[PDB]
């Protein structure tokens, strides 16, 4: 289920974080603009780079903490509020996060592993509706 998925992801956080983030960028290439440091670089160029790995690690670590504090895939308001009020997210809209979760769910469905893909879809929808409530456009 969802809790075991969080354990799987956490067990190999840097690998899953990199692979899902690159799935996102490659599915929605206009999103790369938000990451000036990653423009014009292959997946392997990025996987060799400690700072790309460090970035993806820190993002997915917080995503797993939000997921683990959720009840029935409903995230905490306080956690949606952290994500809206981070300086780093000042330019973003809920569509940026929707696209990340579509990529994550597609990644999980394509994986061959027994991820609870539908729970991640519901988590992402519930997180988008919480970001909107906390004032994201
Ligand atoms: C649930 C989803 C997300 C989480 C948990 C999250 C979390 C984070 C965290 C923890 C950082 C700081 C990384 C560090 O300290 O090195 C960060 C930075 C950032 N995030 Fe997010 N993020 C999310 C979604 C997004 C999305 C969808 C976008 C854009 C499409 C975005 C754009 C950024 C940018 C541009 C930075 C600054 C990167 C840098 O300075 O190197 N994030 N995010």
């Amino acid at each position: 289920g969802f809790k075991q998925d969080i354990a799987t992801i956490r067990g190999d956080l840097r690998t899953y974080a990199q692979d899902i983030f690159l799935a996102f960028l490659n599915k929605y290439p206009d999103e790369r603009r938000y990451f000036k440091n990653y423009v014009g670089k292959s997946d392997q160029e990025l996987k060799s780079m400690a700072k790309f790995g460090d970035h993806t690690e820190k993002v997915f670590n917080l995503m797993m903490e939000v997921a683990d504090r959720a009840t029935d895939c409903v995230p905490l308001a306080s956690d949606a509020n952290t994500l809206v009020q981070m300086k780093q997210h000042s330019s973003l809209t809920t569509g940026n996060f929707e696209k990340l979760f579509v990529a994550l769910v597609e990644y999980m469905r394509a994986s061959g592993q027994s991820f609870d893909s539908q729970s991640w879809d519901r988590f992402g929808k519930n997180l988008v509706s919480a970001l909107s409530s906390a004032g994201m456009k």
